[PDB]
């Protein structure tokens, strides 16, 4: 038969331990670290770090609202369906409206995706909470415009990482100038649903 | 505010035709052409194309056994609820038995993952199923052993893209040397649930 690792536990141990070996780490602070890594084994990419930037505090700020029972606000199933329950240090409620009903005649009403159309139903939770948004350019930006009200509930912090040819670099690229509250992005074309799971399963648990 | 494009048809056209304009795609087959675009795409990385292989007739084959109905099994939740539904031309079920209360106990009788030992529960839907491995190699690495009992039941097609640094590329490799049913895989640590996702959701509709 074919032989392989089968301890789990050791398997992560390792590719870590991998990564940390191969990866240019050193620009990043010790909680920032942490985050980096895990995005770098959820992508098999040595050459990620290059492209990740983090609000100073972000990855402090994150944690500290996990900690404190913060939700986690999602733009995508693969994302809410990745982030690792056992991890969560408060009972945090992980959430996706995506596939709420009202979405699609909110979408068209609104001239939107259905991604940027669910970012409204996020409203009575957003207060404090953690975004992870890993798959649509536009929800990113719909919620930067969300942010220009005063009058919106403002999150804890932003991990915007969606992916994509057409408006992901951009909408990274515009969270980072408009600074609305702490961020993480992977600038350009890369990111998505995996790499965004990482850096919530990171910021949530002091355990690797 | 903040200006961007909104429409979402209109915003995978412009990604596609980004993609065809700049991928190295001229080796694949047509099949295996709108398989490869659309992983691109997933991705957000024109250079993937580099490291995907196809058996031969492993992008027909896929997609008449969809046609025909076949289930989708999955290992991680991250692959089955990504499969969008609407693509899904036969009704098609869409397995992950990952979370199943006895994988726990059986993981640990069998000294293996969690993700390997739930592929045991594949197989009374495994006969002409489609599978779509996007995260662990050990399931990879599981199934190829399972086929190596005759009394096995045979999926139609194998997705072999699970992501890594410890396993990953080893199991995608012996995927490949073993040829037990036709297959698909990234070489190397590349891979994941997103890339995986994009292959099937391919698979399932002529419909780019
Ligand atoms: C499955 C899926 C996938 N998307 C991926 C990546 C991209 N696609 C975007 C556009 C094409 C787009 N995609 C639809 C939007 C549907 C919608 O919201 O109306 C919208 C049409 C619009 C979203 C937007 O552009 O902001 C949604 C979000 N993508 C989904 C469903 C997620 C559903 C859920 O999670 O509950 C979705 C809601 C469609 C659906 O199934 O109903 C991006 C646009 C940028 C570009 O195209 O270059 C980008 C590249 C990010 C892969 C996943 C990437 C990952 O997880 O890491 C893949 C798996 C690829 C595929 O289609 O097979
Ligand atoms: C969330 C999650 C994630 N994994 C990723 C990638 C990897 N991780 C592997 C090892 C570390 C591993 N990971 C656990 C296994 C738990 C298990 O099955 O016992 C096992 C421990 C073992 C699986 C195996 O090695 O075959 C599982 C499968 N990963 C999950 C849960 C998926 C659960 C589900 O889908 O229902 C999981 C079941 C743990 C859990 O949450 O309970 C790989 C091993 C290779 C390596 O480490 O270099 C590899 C790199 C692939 C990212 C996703 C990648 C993607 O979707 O594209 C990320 C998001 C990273 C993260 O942990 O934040």
């Amino acid at each position: 038969p074919h032989e392989y690792e089968k301890d789990g536990a050791k398997i992560y141990v390792q590719s870590f331990a991998t990564i940390r070996a191969e990866a240019d780490l050193a620009r990043f602070t010790p909680e920032e670290e942490v985050v980096v890594v895990r995005m770098i084994h959820a992508a098999g990419m040595v050459g990620l770090e290059n492209h990740v930037r983090f609000a100073p505090g972000m990855a402090i700020a994150a944690r500290a609202a996990l900690e404190a029972g913060a939700p986690i606000l999602c733009d995508a199933r693969m994302v809410s369906e990745g982030i690792t329950r056992a991890r969560l240090p408060a009972k945090n409620e992980v959430i996706c409206t995506l596939q709420d009903p009202r979405v699609p005649a909110l979408a068209q009403e609104m001239g939107n995706t259905r991604s940027a159309a669910a970012l409204e139903l996020w409203r009575p939770k957003l207060e404090g909470a953690v975004v992870a948004i890993g798959n649509a350019p536009t929800a990113l930006f719909h919620l930067l415009n969300m942010l220009e009200d005063p009058a919106c509930p403002r999150p804890a912090a932003i991990i915007g990482c969606p992916v994509g040819f057409i408006g992901a670099a951009e909408s990274k690229a515009a969270l980072a100038v408009a600074n609305p509250v702490p961020w993480v992005i992977v600038e350009g074309r890369l990111g998505g649903s995996a790499i965004t799971v990482a850096a919530v399963n990171a910021l949530a648990c002091r355990k690797e």
